DNA sequence: ATTATGACGCT
DNA sequence: AGCGTCAT
């Protein structure tokens, strides 16, 4: 009753760019506008891999790890950009730096989680607070919110797309009570006008555009976020969680994609969110640990609590190459020139890092596949980072993964290494 | 033969 | 610490 919190307390967005890297190769190349598009990375094997894909392009079924050759296939117009190549790998220099346009514009408003290279949670509590000030009890224009849908509506007693939307969000705004400073629901509509206002910034200032959430949590506001792409903003209030969860499929919340939510599926013998609601505090930890079980007990009721953290920056700087098949490295010489490019590409970033952000890496990871494993990394050992220097790095790399060379020739390598992976950590203020 | 990243949890 | 999971 009057004690059941209901995890109505901020005002939180997740704003996600459209196709990110394809919008980031279409600003600088305007013959790739409005086109299906797609950005690959490498060219000799099959084409390149498919990394990002444009909107018009996945019309034609076109999807993200897609071999090139095969996207044509389907899309025999499909234009592409490649990712550039240094000192023999992809370099993703260009969408890093796009990436900062985007976070220092969001930055403006309110303070941001940078999540990955696209995409960044927002706490817009406060600046919801500030806004209802200024209204000063003013009802809120549909026309503040002309890019906005409001999950589940419209309702009861409408052809296309855009008719749907306004509809919605009329029903929505004539039933807000505006006279409510406290209202939830009206602390969400504010939080969307003021998401609308950083998306055309976004827009005005760098030409790319994004999708957005607002809810009252990160996994709600991440959820809205995808529920109408591209080039829109989604409103998941509390009321709406029910009829929502109802019919989602668990895997689809974030964190639950994977074997968590595998065994959930499976141990509960549930496919919705929704069905989550009829189990116990208790019985959820049972099965899946106190934190989870916790978690999912409030989540499944749309409550969750995770901070949108005040990061903007990467707390990591790493550098990595796949060596597939064939081209695996099997000789010392071939371990220490691949370990010094990727040395280099990393005190080239590092550097730059120090100098703009304040802060110095102290820590350098290394980690390494070898010809066999199923798993991502085979082993990951860290040494001391005392110098941004190239040649150091390497050497230290090379010092530390020695060891696993089979071989009993010191020139040879066995098994051969299927993976390269420098990484710097454990930042300090400089 | 996706690849190149990046955060956080466990023990 | 080194490993595993989940994600973009
Ligand atoms: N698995 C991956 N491997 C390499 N790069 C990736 C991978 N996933 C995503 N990226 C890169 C390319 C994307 O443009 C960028 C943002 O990813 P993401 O938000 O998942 O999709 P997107 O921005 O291309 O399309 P959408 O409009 O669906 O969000 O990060
Ligand atoms: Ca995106
Ligand atoms: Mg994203």
């Amino acid at each position: 009753g009057p004690h059941m919190a209901t995890g109505q307390d901020r005002v939180v967005a997740l704003v996600d760019m459209d196709c990110f890297f394809v919008q980031v190769e279409q600003r600088q190349n305007p013959h790739l506008r409005n086109k299906p598009c797609a950005v690959v990375q490498y060219k000799s094997w099959k084409g390149g891999g498919i990394i990002a894909v444009s909107y018009e392009a996945r019309a034609f079924g076109v999807t993200r790890s897609m071999w090139a050759d095969d996207a044509k296939k389907l899309c025999p117009d499909l234009l592409l950009a490649q990712v550039r190549e240094s000192r023999g790998k992809a370099n993703l220099t260009k969408y890093r730096e796009a990436s900062v346009e985007v976070m220092e514009i969001m930055s403006r408003f309110a303070v941001i989680e940078r999540a990955s290279i696209d995409e960044a949670y927002v706490d817009l509590t406060s600046a919801v607070q500030e806004r209802l000030q200024k209204l000063q009890g003013q009802p809120i224009s549909a026309d503040l919110l002309p890019s906005t849908y409001i999950e589940g509506l419209p309702q009861g007693p409408t052809v296309q797309k855009e008719g749907m939307r306004k509809q919605g969000l009329f029903q929505w705004l004539d039933s807000l009570q505006i006279d409510n400073l406290t209202s939830p629901d009206l602390q969400l509509t504010v939080g969307a006008v003021i998401v609308e206002e950083m998306r055309a910034a976004i827009e005005r200032e760098t030409g790319f555009q994004c999708s957005a959430g607002i809810s009252h949590n990160k996994v709600l506001a991440k959820l809205a976020c995808g529920l109408n792409k591209p080039n829109r903003q989604t409103l998941v209030s509390h009321g709406s969680v029910p009829q929502l969860f109802s019919q989602m499929p668990i895997r689809k919340i974030r964190s639950l994609g994977g074997k968590l939510g595998a065994s959930v599926i499976e141990i509960l013998g549930i496919e919705y969110m929704g069905e989550l609601t009829q189990f116990t505090e208790s019985q959820l930890q049972s099965h899946f640990g106190e934190k989870n079980g916790s978690w999912l007990y409030a989540m499944c009721r749309g409550i969750e609590h995770d901070p949108v953290k005040p990061r903007q920056l990467p707390k990591t700087i790493g550098c990595s190459k796949n060596f597939p098949g064939k081209t695996a490295l099997a000789t010392r010489e071939q371990v220490q020139w691949w370990l010094l490019q990727l040395a280099q590409e990393l005190e080239e970033r590092l550097t730059k890092d120090r100098n703009d952000n304040d802060r110095v890496a102290t820590q350098l990871v290394v980690s390494i596949r070898v010809q066999g494993d199923k798993r991502l990394s085979s082993l990951r050992r860290c040494c001391a980072l005392t110098r941004y220097d190239a040649h150091k790095m390497s050497h230290d790399a090379f010092t530390v993964i020695k060891n696993c060379n089979t071989s009993g020739i010191q020139t040879e390598w066995s098994p051969p290494l299927t993976m390269l992976f420098l990484c710097a950590t454990k930042f300090s203020a400089s």
